[PDB]
């Protein structure tokens, strides 16, 4: 019936039918998995670190089995084969229910069994699985040949087996030929995610936990609520591009609700969260959206999901993002008549910092080239489709400007290669282009270090160095492809009239004042007259403006090689009022040269150094023993913050925790001492945040070392 | 009456035109090039080291010139601009007619001279030149302007100014970004070449000198021979590829004549060159092909070529070559029925190591991402155009299977990727496919270190790892590209029964023995039987064999899990009555297995160790003081060695030089010593060979450090 198909999808790993006890002789008294954590499966398998009861193992290698019976196995006239099935739907030509038989040489990337050693009533087999296996969890039966019927096992709960992506196996459309990263990257249950912004680098802790206790089953959670093929979970391409649509909630479906409303009323401040666990538990307990995620809340939640399955995967950082491009490299700057910036429409921002992800996996949809490294974006912004997540776009494509080759390679593109144009907003409706700025656009691109937690530079790997050959010609590829500079930069801009000017913003402290150095470096042999201008505004980290705070104008005059250093003194009374949750304060200095009538324009953003928290640990630091914990803020403003939610967090150390202070006088110290009783051995750490009505952002982390 | 076309081609650069003198009285006395070895020019351009009077400059890059003229520069009226010609038929919109204009500010891309000093009647100028300028020789001159028409210098040939190549400035195509590389790729004026066998890597310094005086000029001569349009040297890829054709002289046209028959009666062997210059020189000045080169020596002298035209550049060794494919990415070995190894027709052999040479360049000819190390082999080969050099393909391309892109790509592709098909020649006219190897083809490519005179792993670059899914997509790309598997291995080549057979073998001296261990090992439970054969061959380094020194079989009886090893010692006796030049020997080991019928293949080279030639260096080390270099050599042999020749080079330290010896007694040593007085310094080297007819291939080098004359 159902004249749309034979038999219904088979997409919920959790549903399952029960295959028939009996449809003789020979039959298994017990099969014996050999699960235990230090125990040779798990261990050889690198699936020994999930808190996991059921035996985990990597598709395209082998594990040992023991099945029991009631008489000996006897070869001539026995015979049996072991069963592997998901879904309620099987169909041994989807790949939902695959039948190992028994054989003598275990071969290439096929299913396949060996009796390994035989004893009274025990064969010892070593089960290969097929590098293109489905990554789920499986039922196993063993099933008998009967001359009559075949007799097989019942549903048995304690065999269900996970099979998950294996780095390790050459065969592996994932696999990472190199230890060190496949440690980092798969391995690796803490991370650091980099923000600030370019000459401020700041970093923090998250805790991916993709080990812990019930997360691998809710990544199975993940793709079961978005009806996922289960022929498809084995396919990296589309296990991470349907993996990342549902990090991000479109009403009532994914992951994390997302907001970028300095208010948050209904849930956790994005700014709050110190890992992953605290989320995913959430929302599967929940089976609703979790309250208020960003960028990076979205890349950590989407990483632990890649790394818990077995995809090797990591964060980045890209430094003045241009995010919501709509695929033009081109954002525009509008200036008044006579040089101050515009406001009217200047409603495109760079972003300080926006974080995506990274999954390494092979492309055999592309060209032979396109593989590695795969820039996949859960924030959303307007694509082909219509406004979801990105990719997965190959960075070397991205890289050469080979936009056409898929999963929305140019708007990923655009993200780290536009031009800042300025424009003069004139009276006749008339507009001129006054200068171009192609470098501001994409500064930074960094990731943490397989070493430990400092930067990495990445950013050859989506783009050239200017001026060389190459570099001209990526751009000019992508924009063959549907990329698109608009505002056509008809021949050059300016020449500054050799007028240099530059500016420091001398990076302060919350409450503290500052000096932001102006400087123009007259260079040619003449006297030039300027009138620069100032514009310092309050801002999201997106680079979206709350309120301009200081309007400063100058007039100054550089002689011949006159290099002339003005300076002003951004005031905190000034800006302590309207600053927002991450702190970051954005200045435009343009000016106008009055002879040649040439433009110069210059923007930075600053954050403001918030303090650490700090936590320090009493006691003795070996698995299974009491430690004591202290995690301490003082409040640094001279206000009272209100409703403090402090978090500490630490995977292997304990479960994420919370805790309130009604207030916390200006100046004033507040102290949390809680016990924790570790459970995973050796380098780890202890995170923690802080986050109020008033202020937030605030972090803080400890390398605790642990034994047994 | 000259229809085809307006102007005539310009071809050479040694051909000029006149200027005219006239078509005011701001008439220039003199020109000033600041070009001394020490001065700014040559040192900032990097051409410092160059045998060379005139001024050497760089693409893309500004030099200090200063006019001087009868009356003071009057900016407001006064009007003039330096030009710049090459060829005949110089013009404008063709880039061979320069007329640099008299700027205010130096405009990154094109030509414009900026008026640095004014000081009285002299101006001092800063030229920019654009970085897609042509390469070559170019004639200088000032144009003053006059109501009445222009006012030009005369013909000066001590203005003649050489503009190259610059891997230095990044708006060129060759710009190579790492200091180190350029100093490699460009500046280092000695090479080593590696050869022998994968496993016995034999390495000999070659000197590239790219700086000797005169070899600039016969490289722009080359280009001039063949007749390469001027508006096209300007262009790397036209460069190397009209270059590379150059090399193996077409029959009177080209630089070098290739030779393999272990005679060369009439020239030089191939094994006796030192170095490039000898070679390019001998060239200009016949102006004929010079007698006998191989591939390496190919490779030598393109890239002092490259290198000193001002093309990075750099040569590779392949280990197992698969020369001479086309396009094929199998190759045939034919066997007996019995197992033996059939010669009916066996004749595809792959060449213990092949070398060609890559040069780092742009590719602006194909996709964004192939630029970087471009191969090129000027080593003939049947190709789509009919038996040339091949390239310049792009590494990446290769790599990736992308064979469809430019410049013989295939062939070269081909040359690292074929597998080995044994097939059995059954009497009947029907043929079998027993064994395929996979990974003989290829095993190791190496090259020259950066650091210094160590092997370079370079492998990874045209291959991925055979064994994952990355390095078949990009076989099977090659095949959607003109690649071709004539025979199908239909499924079948499989574990032969699990025994597995392998040998290896030791290596001695010309004149001691040797043996070979053949290890079968049962890894099944069962008892087996193998008749095994031993084909012994003596080949020409291009594995082509001369002759089978030795014919043996085994039947060999494998019990349940064990281990076999015969053992079989060739006496010196057999080979070394007819040893080739480069004392390459090559092994055949088969076997059948009885009862399944399994065949098991497995072939292996060996290179007999010479013995090297000794130098010594006496005598003070420093430019311009006499040096004493003492060559020493001891024929292996025992027989006389008739009209043995030595040769000595050191670019820097001497013009490389020969000396013969009607004959060498058995064991003996024979020495000579010869004077030399360096005019470079720092880390030079000195390399010598020795050639004779019974024996050549036999080489030495002594690197020694001058000092410099206060």
């Amino acid at each position: 019936f159902g004249g749309r198909r034979a038999v219904p999808p088979n997409n919920s790993n959790a549903a399952e039918d029960d295959l028939p006890t009996v449809e003789e002789f020979l039959n298994v008294t017990s099969v014996h998995l050999f699960k235990e954590r230090w125990d040779t499966n798990k261990v050889d398998h690198h699936t020994d670190k999930y808190e996991n009861n059921k035996l985990i193992v990597r598709r395209g290698q082998s594990f040992y089995v023991q099945i029991d019976f009631s008489r000996p196995y006897d070869p001539r006239r026995d015979l049996f084969r072991v069963e592997y099935v998901i879904g309620r739907y099987p169909q041994e030509n989807k790949g939902t229910y695959i039948p190992v038989p028994i054989v003598s040489e275990l071969q290439s990337g096929k299913w396949g069994a060996k009796i390994v050693m035989r004893e009274d009533r025990s064969v010892r087999l070593s089960i290969q699985s097929s590098p293109k296996c489905i990554v789920g969890k499986f039922r196993m039966y063993v099933a008998v040949w009967t001359p009559y019927g075949v007799l097989r096992t019942s549903r048995n709960p304690e065999t269900d087996t996970y099979i998950l992506f294996n780095p390790w196996c050459e065969d592996d459309a994932v696999y990472l030929d190199n230890e060190k990263e496949r440690e980092e990257y798969v391995l690796n249950d803490i991370g650091v995610i980099f923000y600030g912004e370019v000459n401020d680098i700041k970093t923090r802790s998250w805790s991916y936990g993709q080990f812990e206790d019930g997360i691998l089953d809710t990544c199975l959670y993940v793709m079961d609520r978005a009806q996922m093929d289960l022929s498809g979970r084995g396919n990296p391409i589309k296990v991470s591009r349907v993996g990342s649509a549902m990090v991000n909630a479109k009403d009532d479906e994914g992951v994390l609700v997302g907001s970028w409303d300095n208010i948050y009323a209904y849930g956790v401040p994005p700014s709050a969260w110190t890992g992953s666990v605290d989320i995913l538990l959430e929302y599967r307990s929940s089976e609703n959206p979790v309250r208020y995620g960003q960028c990076w809340v979205f890349a950590g939640v989407f990483n632990t999901f890649l790394r818990c399955l077995g995809i090797p995967a990591r964060i980045v950082t890209n430094y003045f993002s241009a995010h919501d491009n709509d695929a033009n490299l081109q954002m525009d700057i509008f200036l008044e008549e006579d040089g101050n910036v515009n406001s009217k429409l200047t409603k495109d921002s760079v972003w300080n910092y926006h974080c995506w992800n990274e999954a390494w996996m092979t492309r055999p949809d592309l060209p032979v080239g396109f593989g590695g490294w795969q820039a996949v974006d859960s924030t959303p912004q307007e694509n082909s489709d219509g406004m979801y997540r990105c990719g997965p776009a190959s960075v070397q494509a991205i890289k050469h400007g080979h936009v056409c080759f898929q999963f929305d390679a140019p708007f990923v593109f655009a993200e780290v290669n536009s031009d800042l144009i300025y424009i003069t907003a004139k009276k006749d409706g008339t507009h001129v282009v006054e200068n171009v700025d192609a470098t501001h656009i994409g500064k930074l691109i960094v990731t943490k270090q397989i070493g430990g937690d400092g930067m990495m530079d990445i950013t050859d790997t989506y783009k050239f160095q200017e001026g060389q050959e190459e570099e001209r010609l990526a751009l000019e590829t992508a924009l063959m492809y549907g990329a698109k500079k608009p505002l056509n930069t008809e021949g050059v801009m300016k020449s500054r009239s050799n007028v240099d000017m530059d500016f420091e913003v001398e990076n302060a402290v919350l409450g503290k004042d500052f000096k932001l150095s102006i400087t123009f470096r007259n260079n040619s042999h003449n006297r030039y007259t300027i009138t620069a201008y100032l514009s310092a505004n309050i801002t999201f980290y997106t680079g979206v403006p709350k309120a301009e705070f200081k309007k400063e104008t100058f007039d100054v005059t550089l002689e011949p090689l006159s290099f002339k250093k003005e300076a002003v003194l951004i005031q905190a009374g000034e800006y302590m009022g309207q600053l927002l949750e991450q702190a970051s304060l954005h200045f435009f200095v343009t000016a106008r040269i009055n002879e040649t009538r040439d433009v110069l324009a210059k923007q930075k953003s600053t954050v403001l150094t918030i303090p650490e928290i700090i936590i320090k640990v009493r006691g003795t630091q070996v698995v299974g023993s009491d430690m004591t914990v202290t995690v301490e803020f003082t409040n640094p403003l001279k206000e009272t913050l209100r409703n403090v939610w402090v978090h500490l967090d630490g995977p292997g150390v304990t479960r994420p925790m919370k805790k309130m202070f009604r207030e916390i006088r200006p100046n004033s110290t507040v102290q949390w001492e809680e016990v924790c009783r570790p459970w995973v051995s050796g380098h780890r750490k202890l995170i923690a945040s802080m986050s109020s009505d008033s202020l937030r952002h605030v972090y803080g982390e400890l390398d605790v070392q642990i034994q047994r």
